[PDB]
């Protein structure tokens, strides 16, 4: 029978900020049990170090730069010269989503929480292969209800923060947003328990603003300031994930449900006190700390519990993995991801991806097996062996000049397959991205 | 007394394709006499290796990337994702031109020939500080008249090729276009001989298409194919320049006229058989062959004949040089060029520009004294000492790693002062630009 699919996708979480990732300071008991129920990927990657492009890759199974979704869509952050601004920045309409492909296979489809794939009506999830929505079009919002005064005083971009049911039915959350999203996902499972369903549960946790349930804050008496708020927000994320995992268990659906847990980008250590241990870097740089994310898959009928998979995988792999599981036999020729199940099961012992790519303007990465070439606008290209240097502290470029040259040529060959970007950030954000990378250049460690 | 100013600006000429630049094969007797009458710059630079951005720099005295004019405006070559296309690509209206500054000093101002600073009415020379125009809005056109059928049946961009008098009075050339432009400039001098005037004579010679006066072709029986056409087109450019220089001499105006001769970008050796000897590279790359140009200034009242100046200078310097000569005392604080006259006269013995910059997307150059750092998307950054290696054959990056790092940081610091581009080329043109660079990577020789 066609399995249910639940994709749980956090925002701005630290690589080290889960029990199953080695945290003793933060508590994620429900997600730790999910990790134990299935396979944990030690080298799971997003397709970009920021939210919008990462989600564009996830939703399409494609390198998002191929359709010009290169720089992040943040209304108010965009160049005065940007081709598209405000509500016009969105996943191009000619792209086929995860939702569209699973609808073709007879699935009920729903998205809860953060969309961030366009604010205009034409970009709405209910036009992009989702039957049901409760969430917000934009990129960040309060974990509590906005007052009438806050909504009346919002700038022209503020409307994308409003919580929305299906197509334009605006309704603020009645309790802590993380709990609302988890309970709504659980209600959807209950309502659709007799048919195949796909849920995209896109928490805004643990993105700013740093707002928590006071009862969650009170569980971390020894933490202070931003770190205390992150701990409480992480406990909330884990509890709300628990509502969904517990509903699957209670209804006897979890055996034939694919549950994925991942994260849209590396932790912004300066904004939400996220910790990417043992990685260097953060959100919005292409060090491991920005692009490597917590990544779990559970499917009890096909995946051994307590297992780990150690070759690189991508969120780009999730569309073809889901589509294959849904018995799909008409996958677009343009898909960059691969079906992971044969790799997870050990039927295919090769690497899912020999070569992987990242790009924002002049900043780009080509990875070939465990060699990682990083290109920058402001310093010579660096070469890392990730098999011996997870924290990217030992530059090998000078000692491997032929490999640097061949990897440079391969990177540019891939860049020639991309469209020009559809929108551009203000110039100042490139200084911020590089300065934050240099601030977090040393390996992070568990506290 | 305020001097007359005549700026003669060729298109796509080879660095070596003039008598005064060391050609024995090509004939430029009028421009050779101009060189002998004044100062020849051995290190004269444009602000970009392509027409539009080069002209935007020339016309403003500013790094054109500071107002987003980074990639060339060619209607039909632009990305489907480009912010501006067709007639909307043009010199931003908030920029003050050479024309505007000289109009403030009580000059009559005229442009003849190629404009290429925007096709829409609002970008027209008569809105940008020019009283008089005979030329074409766009980037290239036939040296002979278009028929009514050719003009009626052109694609939607073709109208920018039509020869135009002042504001929208269309009239095709009655003779070889190079002769028309030179004679019209000479008539303007005659009509305005009793008052200060500024003429911008922007020849389309020696840009494609390769069309010549048959009488000029017949002077080069020993040359064949594209090189024979270039020789004839170059003879025409030199003759038409002669009409202007001879009119100044005949009316007794040349003593107190500043005559400048330069070129919009390096020779496209693969298109018009231009030869950039002794330089490596071409049009649309940032090797010396793309950015270094023939550069002459004559002003008999102030500049010694037969002189050479060997420190780097820029077309960016021409606006402040002209404005100072016109007795201007209110130069904008935003000007990147300097007044060259004190440097030419030896009053200021320093370099006009210690640090110079070039940029198109990932391709950029920072020059510091005679050190040149070249950044590429597809190979490690290279370092040249131009004082010992004019042809950029000996990469010194490996032996000077501290200087590579410091120059990289300085380059990026300048990039942070720029706007994002206002329009973007189709991706395929970056492959063309890099492949042509590699084809002409060796030094050119006379041939
Ligand atoms: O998680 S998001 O990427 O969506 O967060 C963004 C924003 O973060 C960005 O800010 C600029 C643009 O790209 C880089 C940085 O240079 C990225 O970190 C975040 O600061 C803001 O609070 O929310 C938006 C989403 O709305
Ligand atoms: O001299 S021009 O640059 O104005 O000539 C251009 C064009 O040359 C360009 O073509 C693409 C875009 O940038 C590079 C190259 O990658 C530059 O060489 C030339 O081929 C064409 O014939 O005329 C246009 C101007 O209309
Ligand atoms: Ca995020
Ligand atoms: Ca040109
Ligand atoms: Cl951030
Ligand atoms: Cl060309
Ligand atoms: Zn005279
Ligand atoms: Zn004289």
């Amino acid at each position: 029978s066609k399995p249910n699919i639940v994709l749980i996708f956090a925002d701005d979480a630290g690589f080290g900020d889960f029990g199953f990732q080695g945290s003793t300071q933060l508590k994620t008991p429900n997600l730790d049990k999910l990790a134990q129920s299935g396979v944990r990927f030690t080298q799971g990657y997003v397709s970009d170090s920021t939210s919008g492009p990462s989600r564009a890759g996830l939703m399409t199974g494609k390198y998002q730069q191929r359709f010009g979704y290169e720089e992040i869509n943040v209304p108010g952050f965009m160049s005065g010269n940007s081709a598209l601004k405000g509500a016009d920045m969105g996943l191009p309409l000619d792209q086929k989503t995860m939702g569209d492909y699973l609808k073709e296979q007879g699935y009920k489809t729903a998205v809860f929480g953060k969309w961030h794939l366009g604010d205009a009506d034409r970009f709405h999830p209910l036009k992009r292969g989702f039957d049901t929505f409760l969430g917000f079009r934009g990129g960040d919002r309060s974990y509590f209800n906005y007052s009438e005064q806050e909504m009346k005083n919002g700038n022209k971009h503020f409307f994308d923060k409003k919580l929305e049911r299906d197509f334009g039915n605006y309704e603020e959350p009645k309790e802590y947003l993380t709990d609302v999203l988890g309970k709504e996902a659980a209600k959807y499972i209950e309502q659709n328990k007799d048919e195949p369903f796909f849920i995209y549960l896109a928490f805004n946790a643990v993105h700013t603003p740093l707002e928590s349930d006071p009862k969650d804050l009170a569980k971390f008496p020894n933490l202070t300031g931003k770190r205390k708020e992150l701990a409480a927000m992480t406990l909330g994320l884990d509890r709300a994930s628990g509502y969904v995992l517990d509903k699957l268990k209670e209804l006897g659906l979890d055996d034939n449900t694919i549950v994925v847990f991942s994260n849209d980008n590396g932790g912004p250590s300066d904004k939400n006190a996220s910790n990417n241990a043992p990685l260097a870097g953060t959100k919005s740089n292409q060090l491991e700390g920005g692009i490597r994310v917590p990544f779990l898959i559970s499917w009890p009928k096909h995946i051994k519990p307590g297992s780990t998979y150690d070759y690189p995988v991508s969120t780009l792999d999730l569309l073809p993995t889901f589509y294959s599981a849904a018995k799909g036999k008409a996958l677009g020729s343009d898909i960059d991801g691969v079906d992971l199940l044969p790799y997870i099961q050990g039927e295919n012992t090769a690497r899912p991806h020999k070569v992987m790519y990242w790009k924002k303007e002049n900043r780009a990465v080509i990875r070939d097996n465990d060699w990682k070439l990083i290109r920058y606008p402001d310093r010579p290209a660096e070469l890392y062996d990730l098999s011996s240097d997870i924290s990217e502290q030992t530059d090998l470029a000078a000692k491997n000049p032929e490999r640097v040259k061949t990897m440079f040529k391969s990177l540019f060959e891939w860049e020639l397959t991309l469209e020009r970007p559809r929108w551009l950030l203000k110039r100042k954000y490139e200084k911020y991205d590089i300065d934050r990378m240099d601030k977090y250049r040393l390996p992070a460690t568990q506290p």
